[PDB]
RNA sequence: UUUU
């Protein structure tokens, strides 16, 4: 059996999607180190109201202030389990809420959400029942592997300016001021840990943010947090449209999940500057294109979700975390599945299994 | 997460 993934298979009425409620969170440091704690969190802080409009020079620090995260090491979901395991018995829902749900990083569900609509990229998720509690974790197809290893010198550039971007409208301290002199240190990371439920589908999932915004109407979070993008600089009627068929959708997937209200955007010139900034109210996103004939629909993406959770619960029956049920999938065809067990795919940690078991 |  397999799943299709056209739009008009899933044009129906919205489906129910409970309001995230952030749970915790964590931090990755300096080193990739974890810690259970927001030392992570950076806060909101755009241009000063009298000051010159922005200006800010992606580029400056590449790539000598340069400290990228090793992508060779596939961390799974193991950070994600390590705030699962330490909070095991401190979870809301009530008893078994945990042993009913799908666990699993946003960035996943972002990638089912956008599926009806991609066309370039496809993927492949590991799923592991245990306990219960599904468990999906996307593993780096060989084609996607092969791409980042003959990954362009500008590439590589333009990802250390999405990175920088971030230094020059974050302060370590609310109201605080930016600080761009330092280093860009990719390893560093805020991670919101959220309970949402899709359909009859209960959610555990969490999602790096960029930071907390002590303006932000709601203070509480997700509410208070926002999310920070550039894209290049756009002029006519006709990249505003593409902008907002494709690009618009990625943000609106990411944004809406973890319930982060507004994504801020840079738009950079050819030069590498920053020289505008726009804000994009995650629940307005959809008006671009609600009228658009060749526009998409958080609809279709939210019920495509929801089919593909009920296909992957009931396609992996045994409960078994050293068993992978592997989803596969291509833009042109449908998601399909293969078995597998323990290395390579198999992806739940002894540490994680051995403490839950006990 | 970044990005074309
Ligand atoms: O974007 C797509 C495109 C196709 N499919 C599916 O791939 C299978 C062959 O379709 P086709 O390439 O047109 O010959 C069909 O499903 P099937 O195997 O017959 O249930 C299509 O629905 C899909 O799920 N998404
Ligand atoms: O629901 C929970 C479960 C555990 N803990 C705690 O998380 C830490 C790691 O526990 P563990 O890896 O599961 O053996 C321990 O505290 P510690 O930091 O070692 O004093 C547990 O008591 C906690 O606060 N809530
Ligand atoms: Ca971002």
């Amino acid at each position: 059996p397999s799943l299709r993934t056209q739009p008009s298979l899933y044009s129906g009425p919205f489906p129910f999607y409970r309001r995230p409620s952030e749970l915790g969170c964590f931090s990755l440091d300096a080193q990739r180190q974890y810690h259970g704690d927001a030392r992570a969190l950076r806060y909101y802080s755009p241009p000063p109201i009298n000051g010159p409009g922005p200006d800010f020079d992606l580029r400056d620090g590449y790539p000598d202030r340069y400290q990228p995260r090793d992508e060779e090491v596939q961390e799974r979901l193991d950070h994600l389990l390590r705030w699962v395991l330490e909070h095991r018995n401190q979870l809301e829902g009530g008893p078994g809420w945990l042993a009913g749900a799908t666990v699993t990083w946003r960035g996943h569900l972002t990638k089912l959400l956008t599926t009806p609509y991609e066309r370039q990229e496809g993927w492949q998720l590991a799923a592991s029942r245990f306990q219960g509690t599904l468990y999906l974790s996307e593993v780096e197809t060989p084609a996607a592997r092969a791409q980042r290893l003959a990954r362009p010198p500008l590439l590589r550039e333009l990802m250390y300016m999405g990175y920088k971007f971030e230094q020059y409208m974050c302060a370590d301290k609310p109201g605080g001021s930016p600080d761009p002199s330092g280093e860009v240190n990719t390893n560093v990371a805020y991670c919101s840990v959220l309970r949402s439920r899709l359909g009859n589908h209960p959610l555990l999932f969490s999602g790096e943010v960029d930071c907390l915004n002590p303006q932000a109407p709601c203070t509480q979070p997700p509410s208070c947090y926002v999310e920070l993008k550039t894209s290049k600089e756009m002029h006519s009627p006709g990249q505003w449209r593409s902008f907002y068929r494709h690009k618009l959708l990625k943000w609106w997937a990411q944004s809406f999940l973890p319930g982060v209200p507004h994504v801020v955007a840079g738009f950079r010139n050819p030069e590498g500057f920053v020289c505008s900034l726009k804000t994009f109210p995650t629940m307005e996103m959809f008006e671009n294109v609600r009228n658009d004939r060749e526009g998409w629909n958080p609809s279709v993406c939210m019920n495509f979700c929801a089919a593909f959770l009920s296909f992957a619960q009931s396609t992996v029956v045994q409960d078994d975390p050293r068993l992978v049920h592997l989803f596969s999938w291509e833009p042109g065809g449908p998601v399909t599945v293969s078995v597998h067990r323990d290395a390579p795919y198999a992806f739940l940690p002894s540490w994680y299994v051995e403490t839950m078991t006990q």
